[PDB]
This record gives structure tokens, sequence and C-alpha cells, in this order.
């Protein structure tokens, strides 16, 4: 019998058939199911996931997941019991998810991550991220739910899910410098780094951010524009409104229709033409107009031209 916390460093233990796994190993999981109350069986003699009970397992658990929350393995194994049953079709060369248990926001996020450049700091996230691009995205979706502290069936927001994931990614080299102009106060330059340098809530178009956005001032309206952007991408979010998506001006977008929270997501991507991925469904179009809430753009190093 093998016990592990990372499926890498395995620990071989000797088991019997009298006591259950709970008494011998603590809460133990096979695949995604809970074999805590289940007694050992013949075909079980394989590797089992156990909650860390010593310092060696606690250290290995942090090295793989970068978390010390004792409930993390439980939330992760509970989500995996559903995600392993989902279907992950290949739509337009991308891995999507067939609709199941309100996974519309998870599918839009999964398709978005396969199109932007991202390096995850937790090794467990990075390893499953690679398998997700290759078609095996069950572990990756389950880990996303665990890190975001969300459960299967819960209604998720794509912008909130991306932000949670961005905080577990290497965005240290990302830098955004803004300039807020105000006729009374003057000019103030602010520098953002990391997660805050790649996301903005207000407008959907990256060009309006470069031209200037009407932002309030402490004295009372100013204008904020982008001076310099050094990031592999930018995420522009705005409340759901009708927007015009043109081929070649963006990478991918998030469509939200329906009421607040209990609504549905769809993924729009710009290839040789505009593609609409709704789980397992694909529709193409030369132009698009609909309710868009998130737009992702590509970037490397931008520097403004206004004094
Ligand atoms: C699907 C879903 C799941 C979870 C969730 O959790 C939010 C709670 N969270 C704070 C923890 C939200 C959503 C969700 O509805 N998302 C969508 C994208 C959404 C729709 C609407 C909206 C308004 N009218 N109608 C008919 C729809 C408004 C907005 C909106 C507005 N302003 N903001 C910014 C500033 C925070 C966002 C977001
Ligand atoms: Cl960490
Ligand atoms: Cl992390
Ligand atoms: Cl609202
Ligand atoms: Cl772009
Ligand atoms: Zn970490
Ligand atoms: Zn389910
Ligand atoms: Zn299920
Ligand atoms: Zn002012
Ligand atoms: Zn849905």
């Amino acid at each position: 019998v093998f016990t592990t916390v990372d499926n890498i460093n395995l620990h071989t233990q000797v088991v019997d058939m009298s006591m259950t796994y709970g008494q011998q190993f603590g809460p133990t999981y096979l695949d995604g199911a809970d074999v805590t109350k289940i007694k050992p069986h013949n075909s079980h003699e394989k590797t089992f996931y156990v909650l860390p009970n010593d310092d060696t397992l606690r250290v290995e658990a942090f090295e793989y997941y970068h978390t010390t929350d004792p409930s993390f393995l439980g939330r992760y194994m509970s989500a995996l019991n559903h995600t392993k049953k989902w279907k992950y079709p290949q739509v337009n060369g991308l891995t999507s998810i067939k609709w199941a248990d309100n996974n519309c926001y998870l599918a839009t996020a999964l398709l978005t991550l396969q199109q932007i450049e991202l390096k995850f700091n937790p090794p467990a996230l990075q390893d499953a991220y690679y398998r997700a691009r290759a078609g095996e995205a069950a572990n990756f979706c389950a880990l996303i739910l665990a890190y975001c502290n969300k459960t299967v069936g819960e209604l998720g927001d794509v912008r909130e899910t991306m932000s949670y994931l961005f905080q577990h990614a290497n965005l240290d080299s990302c830098k955004r410098v803004l300039n807020v102009v105000c006729k009374t106060c003057g000019q103030q330059q602010t520098t953002l780094k990391g997660v805050e340098a790649v996301m903005y809530m207000g407008t959907l178009s990256y060009e309006q951010f470069k031209k200037g956005v009407q932002i309030p001032c402490t004295c009372g309206q100013a204008t904020k524009y982008l001076v310099q952007q050094e990031s592999p991408f930018v995420m522009m979010s705005a409340p759901p409104a009708q927007y015009e998506l043109k081929h070649g001006t963006f990478t991918c977008a998030s469509e939200y229709t329906g009421n607040y929270q209990c609504g549905h997501y769809k993924h729009i991507t710009s290839k040789e033409t505009l593609y609409c991925i709704d789980g397992a469904l694909l529709t193409k179009s030369s132009e698009y107009k609909g309710p868009i809430t998130d737009v992702f753009y590509k970037e490397n190093s931008y520097t403004t031209t206004i004094k």
C-alpha cells in the first residue's frame, strides 16, 4: 500500500483488512471518493491520497500546492469526484468542457488560459495546466475550484476566477504606470505591479485605457491614462453590456447573458474568423455584437506618447 500527498513522493505502508482506512491512515481518498469509512479490499493493493499527519507530509504538501489549509485536500478531492466525470472536448484546437453542474464559467476560464501566457507558482497547478492543454483537464478544473474556495455547482464569475488564479502565478515582472490628471490637484503618477497591473475594471477597450478614463478625484472628475505596460497580456473587464467585437483587435472575450449570478457564460475567440465556443458547441461569424464583460488583449512592452 502506497500513501502520498503529491502523487510524486510515495510512501509505502503495510496495511491489514480489519480496521478501516480512517483508523489506520486518517481520512484517505482513492481517486476522488472517500475510503475513510471503507475497509481495505483486494483490488486496492495502489496509491492513496491521505491528509498530512506528519511534518514530512506537511512539507511535501506545501511544496506541491503552496497551501497549508488542512481542508484543501478535502475540497480538492470533492471537486475531482465531479470533474473526472465531465467531458472535455476539443473545440477549435482548444480544450473545453461539456456543460455540467454550472461549469460555464470554468469552461470560459479554461479556454482563456490556453490563449494567454501564464506561469503558475504552485507546481500542482502548473502540472495540471500542462495536462489541461493536452486534453486531460480534470485535475486542473478541480484544483481551480479548490484554490478559488468554490464548490461544484456554485455560480462563478470569470473575472473573479481569473484574479484568484493570477495571484497564484508569476506576475512579478508585470508593471503598469498610470497618470491621473486633475486641473486642481495636478498630475500624480502611480505604479502597479503584479496582479493589479494586468487587470482593470471600468471599460472593455484597451484603447480607451490608453486614451483616458474619467476617474473621480479626492477633490472632485479626473482622467486616468496608461503610460507604460510591461506584461504578456492585459485583462479589461466591465459590467455586462452590448459590445462590438472586431476580428483582429482582441484575443478572447467573455460573454455573459442572463441575470446577475444565475446567468450563463460563453467564450468568444478571434482566429482567422470569430469563433464562439459554448462548451461543446462552436459557431463562427465574421462580426460579433453581444453582451461582453471581459476582453483579453496581447501585450509585451507599451510606452505612451502623451506628455
Ligand atoms: C455569474 C456570477 C457568479 C458569481 C458572482 O459573484 C459576485 C459576488 N462576488 C463579489 C463574490 C457574480 C456573477 C455575475 O453575475 N457576473 C456577471 C459577469 C455580472 C453581471 C452583472 C449584472 C447586472 N445586471 N444583470 C442583469 C447582470 C453585473 C456584474 C458586475 C457589476 N459590477 N461588477 C463589479 C464592479 C464587481 C460586476 C457582473
Ligand atoms: Cl505561496
Ligand atoms: Cl502561489
Ligand atoms: Cl450589481
Ligand atoms: Cl490583441
Ligand atoms: Zn505559492
Ligand atoms: Zn457532478
Ligand atoms: Zn458528478
Ligand atoms: Zn483633484
Ligand atoms: Zn451556465
